[PDB]
């Protein structure tokens, strides 16, 4: 792995052992998330996609890699990656686990803290001033809650 994708993939697995945790303010603690594995396939997949420079692009080619039945993606247009992965994150602040509801965005975040994705790869590339960040997931999510809760004592 780059600099870049080491990073997005510890960003990732620390996201996620928090919200185990209780360390996503707000949040229900989770009971269960696979472990993230990185995967090849979806890094270059990614990455393709990330050398276009094309934020909005999408395009469902850029939806089958390999054999995965369902993939999700997760974009930033971003001077930094580190800012990328903490706007991705603080979306936590518009989500309502309980009525499962949003206010504004929660994609993103919903997507780190998706319990049955398994494998992520990312991608990114300068354009310009600022990076087109791609990360792929197998599977991806869908619109229910991420996670089951536990009882916030099991932290
Ligand atoms: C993930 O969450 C769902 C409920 O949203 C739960 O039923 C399922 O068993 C969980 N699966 C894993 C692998 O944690």
């Amino acid at each position: 792995l780059s600099e870049g994708q080491r990073a997005i993939y510890n960003f990732h697995k620390k996201v996620r052992k928090d919200v185990k945790n209780c360390r996503i303010p707000g949040q229900p603690p989770a009971k269960n998330l696979t472990k993230l594995k990185w995967n090849k396939l979806l890094a270059n997949k990614a990455k393709q996609q990330a050398k276009r420079c094309k934020y909005d692009s999408n395009d469902p080619n850029d939806f089958i890699i390999g054999d995965f039945e369902s993939i999700g993606q997760n974009l930033a247009d971003y001077p930094t990656i580190e800012g990328a992965m903490k706007d991705w994150l603080e979306e936590y602040k518009n989500y309502n686990f309980e009525k499962n509801q949003c206010n504004g965005d929660c994609k993103n975040y919903k997507q780190m803290v998706w319990n049955t994705t398994e494998e992520i790869g990312c991608g990114y590339e300068k354009c310009g001033k600022n990076y087109l960040i791609v990360c792929n997931y197998a599977p991806g999510d869908s619109e229910d809650r991420p996670y089951e809760a536990k009882p916030e004592s099991k932290c």
